[PDB]
DNA sequence: GGTGCACCTAGGTGCACC
DNA sequence: GGTGCACCTAGGTGCACC
């Protein structure tokens, strides 16, 4: 279950597998292009960040849904935080008195970056309770 | 036949320009 | 302040050399 270097002979590719809860996901690495060397070094490099902690969507959020979900239903208030590529903006929903809230940031405006930053700040400091 | 350097392209991204 | 559209990087492949 731990994340794994396959060979691709006929693609003359690498393949790095490996499975979040149980869904496998991979990510090739050309050694036609990048060659054996520097292949599996950036093979490494990305073993060394999966053992970091670090996810799928953030290494590449550019595959997978439009709208993602970090996280959701935070306890009280519900708070959740979703990154939107279709708008391409950052948003935070939660639940004040029963009332569906939300809020946004673009990134367009300002990158990824700084707007996952604004809106994280933004939704744990909901959860630390200092908000309107 | 295997290998990797050198190009090429499409699409995300965020700065500049008002 | 909001967009348009100049960049940038990842992904794909031909092509002289082992």
């Amino acid at each position: 279950q731990e994340p794994v270097i396959l060979i691709d002979k006929i693609e003359r590719c690498l393949v790095v597998e490996w499975y979040e809860n149980n869904i496998r996901r991979e990510q090739r690495i050309s050694y036609k292009k990048y060659g054996n060397d520097k292949a599996k070094l950036r093979a490494k490099e990305l073993i060394e960040k999966l053992k970091s902690g670090i996810t799928f969507e953030q290494l590449y959020p550019d595959k997978g849904p439009p709208i993602v979900r970090v996280f959701e239903n935070v306890g009280v208030y519900n708070v959740s935080l979703i990154r939107d590529r279709i708008e391409r903006e950052w948003r935070v929903e939660w639940l004040e008195n029963g009332v569906p809230m939300k809020a946004r940031w673009s990134c367009k405006k300002v990158g990824n970056d700084e707007a996952q930053k604004r809106a994280d700040t933004f939704a744990q400091s909901m959860i630390k309770g200092i908000f309107n």
